């Protein structure tokens, strides 16, 4: 394999985040306070790796910090119920493991970490985070294997309700790449919708990366998955791939959410930086 | 693998089975008279066995028994239509097989009867069953092959419409394990709504049995999962591991279905019995 | 294996298309002026074909073609903003491209074009076609590798909005087949609602091809399915393997959408001819 890849895990890392009321009204998770966003931050992380996260809620409102996928404990739920939020003002440490799989004792197989994941809110609005969320604390979480391909780019796209990233209907958000590129794509739905994503010109593989093992691999191919509030996917894909540059529309095949503004563009460009038509 | 395994199937099975109303209006399945359940009771079986269910109707209006997944003739598809339903007070005996997979004469290969299935009935308010199914006259299936790891207790969380079991909203079910159980869930929709079951701290494969084989499973590690109605799947998950005691919570991740009352409890206990917090 | 396999792809096809206002008011595809349907004529290809369709729009408003999984320039997405559909009267020429799968140069494995795909209109009624997708702007797309094994017959399902093929509720289509006909479905699914696709007596592989390679195949054998706008996936059947013949009904599973008339009934038939209780 000529592509970078993921070196085995086991570092001990280290994370402040904050979470901030933003000036339009929303909410969004950050790293230095003053540079929130919506989506908050990416997590990256290798099967081993253990995350420790000193979260200050900067808000007038209790908010938490609820992952999927990785290891905590229960003091980590980001819960009311198990005294897991934060108060306004202040600031508590969140503990993530993650592990790599292996064979247990009785001889079955344990699963490890690696995937596609994210956090959010839990305590904003109710106690199952509905306000936060919507208010836009949400951000994605990647825990990758030992050999996992590497890429050029990350994107998230979340569809929160009927928007994408919590944008104005019709305002994209678009994303370039370059014919060639390895693009990787975090997919995350939130709210109390359903969707469908489909990409043009693009495809990838039903499966945790995306991407197939090789001719033996069963994964189905697909371009159009159906996703529902807090299920996250990812995938890689080479930018223009047998289908050449482009202004390549991604949305949600809903054709009621398709009209009501859930599309942007991937745009695909030549080596010269242009996109056919343009 | 140190743990217990299922056996080959082959037996010829036989069960009783009533449909009565309720005093509090609901409808169910019960292996005794007086003592059905919404969920229903679980049938189990080996790939190979074949279960005759003496069904008797002990209420005043048409009622049936269809099944996913088992083979079954016509005359027990459980429909109107078919003639298969049974009339007030009648007694009627249906009949599903199972089988093991192989290989066909033309060289392709017959699946096994394998995996996480369910009943309900199908003449009760509607040709569909909509009146059975909404008042609680469903219940879980599981066919086991060969060599499938059994678990130490099993758990049915049902999605009808928005509620869980047919309970009132935020009343659970919630259920106990002890750190280390291997605990078993089969999860199964109905109604018309579409849903996400997420568990907090834990996680499971989204194949036949909730399982990896081993380092070539590919298949993907998941902890949400969205269900529509008449989906049925299943899992194993240790209670606890990785993550220690708690009140683990399971519910529907869509905000609404959460925030209306699709929410329960697994309660992990420490060895001496006790769910940190409290 | 002595069934029919699919041969390998790397054939120039060629193919005139029409879209046409039909007396009833809906839009459909055709191969000839005068015998268009929805759904649209089932196009089917080996991977390494490419396909050249010169399709010719003979309605008053402007209607394109956008297929789903077949390599296509961005000249062919079919969409207004790539001025890529055609005016009324108009006539252009499509291109869609397949390819075999195989190991990119590092050493990356890319995936090929195999599928259950779909091609539908991408600009009647809006700029996502959701008019034209109303209408019947749609059909079936097969991608078979080398190998597939062949159907005695392909049958198309799509449950556009709350119909079966732009069908009035509760009429159908019914398909009838002998017990022992190798059966293959198409089921694609379009509009603004999601379904679960059920199927009495019969079950099916979640993977690409509905069928387990042999032992090793991890995919869940399943016989209800999610799906949402724009899903598509297919699977084949043995016509009453292990069940006997009978009129097999098939229907969304969502109560409320049975109930409201999408259903349809398999019959299969008897050596003679005959179904059970008829
Ligand atoms: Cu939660
Ligand atoms: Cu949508
Ligand atoms: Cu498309
Ligand atoms: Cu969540
Ligand atoms: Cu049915
Ligand atoms: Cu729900
Ligand atoms: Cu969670
Ligand atoms: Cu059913
Ligand atoms: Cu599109
Ligand atoms: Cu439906
Ligand atoms: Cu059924
Ligand atoms: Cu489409
Ligand atoms: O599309
Ligand atoms: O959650
Ligand atoms: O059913």
């Amino acid at each position: 394999i000529t592509a970078r890849t993921a070196p085995a895990g086991g570092e001990v890392r280290h994370l402040k985040m904050y979470a901030e009321k933003l000036a339009d009204g929303q909410m969004g998770y950050g790293f230095e306070k003053g540079k929130a966003s919506v989506p908050g931050p990416l997590i990256e992380v290798n099967e081993g790796d253990t995350l420790h996260i000193e979260f200050t809620n900067t808000m007038d409102v209790r908010a938490s910090l609820h992952v999927h996928g990785l290891d905590y404990e229960i003091s980590s739920d980001g819960t009311a119920m198990n005294k897991s939020d934060v108060e306004p003002g202040g600031t508590r440490t969140y503990t993530w493991r993650t592990h790599k799989p292996g064979r247990r004792d009785d001889g079955t197989w344990r699963p490890g970490s690696a995937g596609y994941w994210h956090y959010h809110d839990h305590v904003v609005g109710t106690e199952h985070g509905t306000g936060g969320i919507r208010n836009g604390l949400y951000g994605p979480v990647i825990v990758r294997r030992k050999g996992d391909v590497l890429p050029d780019a990350t994107h998230t796209i979340v569809f929160n309700d009927m928007t994408i990233n919590n944008r104005k209907p019709h305002t994209g958000p678009d994303f370039e790449a370059t014919v060639g590129d390895r693009v990787e794509i975090v997919m995350i739905t939130h709210g109390e919708f359903y969707h469908t994503f489909h990409m043009h010109g693009h495809r990838w593989a039903d499966n945790r990366t995306g991407i197939l093992t090789g001719p033996d691999d069963p994964s189905r191919v697909i371009d159009n998955k159906i996703t529902g509030p807090a299920d996250s996917f990812g995938f890689q894909i080479i930018a223009g791939e047998g289908v050449g540059a482009g202004a390549w529309m991604y949305h949600c095949h809903n054709q009621f959410h398709s009209d009501m503004g859930m599309v942007g563009l991937f745009l695909v460009k030549k080596p010269d930086g242009t996109i056919p038509g343009y």
